[PDB]
Formats: structure tokens, sequence, C-alpha cells
């Protein structure tokens, strides 16, 4: 897979139509806190309650990975791995 890391800053990537927005009940500050396909690390959320929403004309936004206000726990962005 190809990767473009956002290290030392937030992701902020705008979801493309059709993509999942991931939320985690445990990690999210609230229900508007979301991660993109590039960032969501399944390892961070094994014992967690995760839901996806799907990007449409009316459901969109930007990825909160790297924005510390959005998360209760340290996230390990998927893009940073190898
Ligand atoms: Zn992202
Ligand atoms: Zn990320
Ligand atoms: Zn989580």
């Amino acid at each position: 897979g190809s990767v473009h890391k956002h290290t030392g800053r937030n992701c902020g990537r705008k979801f493309k139509i059709g993509e999942p927005l991931y939320r985690c009940h445990e990690c999210g500050c609230d229900d508007t806190c979301v991660l993109c396909i590039h960032c969501f690390n399944p390892k961070d959320h094994v014992n967690h309650h995760v839901c996806t929403d799907i990007c449409t004309e009316f459901t969109s936004g930007i990825c909160d990975c790297g924005d510390e206000e959005a998360w209760n726990s340290p996230l390990h962005c998927k893009a940073e791995e190898q």
C-alpha cells in the first residue's frame, strides 16, 4: 500500500464519497470524532466498540488523527507503521 504520513501534525484529510469514517466509543472525545482509512489502526481498538459511517453528499468531514482534543488515548496512526 502507499502511504503519506502526517507526522508532527493532524491528518485533516477530507473523506472521499464512499469511504468509511471510523469512530470509537472508547477513544473518541465524542461521536463527531472520526478517523480515515489511512489512519485507523485496528490494533488501537481491539477491545473497543467501533462503528463506521459512510461518506455521502450529506455525511462528510475531515479525519481527526493527530488532533489531541479529539481522543482520550494516544493513537498510533496506521500510516506511521511498516
Ligand atoms: Zn486520517
Ligand atoms: Zn493518522
Ligand atoms: Zn478505540
